[PDB]
DNA sequence: CGCCGCGTCAGACTCGTAGGATTATAGCATACGTGAGGTGGGATGTCAAGGCCTTTTTTGCCTAAAATGTGATCTAGATCACATTTTA
């Protein structure tokens, strides 16, 4: 999709939020959609409230976490 | 009074078309100011690490306390080929 090839600074991530994706080598929003909630909530940082808000942006912008790529990175 | 001469003053309306100028003019010396150039220097603006507080993320922890496991003893369901037997 046309969202799909997006940085996040789009969305307007916050600064705890933006340390945990840059610490997670976390690139395209490609790459986000295809991680899973389990894989961030034990990562650092990340416990309740990230993935609370983090929800509630990409049920705005007509996305949500944890799907699956094929022909993932075009680059 | 009544010419006559001289002078003043208007001459329809909307569109289009082209580019466009020219002569000759003394000369050098004095001395002064202003334009374009340098130039250190306050001062502002930037970028990378640290101390105040609250919130957030881990994370102790606290005791109600309901749940998760132990396994031998049963139980009330469940079958199948033969013998009719009923109903549309």
């Amino acid at each position: 999709d046309p969202i799909l090839l997006r940085p996040v600074d789009d969305l307007e991530l916050t600064v705890r939020s933006a340390n945990c994706l840059k610490a997670e080598a976390i690139h395209y929003i490609g790459d986000l959609v295809q991680r899973t909630e389990v894989e961030l909530l034990k990562t650092p940082n990340l416990g309740k409230k990230s993935l609370t808000e983090i929800k509630d942006v990409l049920a705005s912008r007509g996305l949500s976490l944890g799907m699956r790529l094929e022909n993932w990175p075009p680059a």
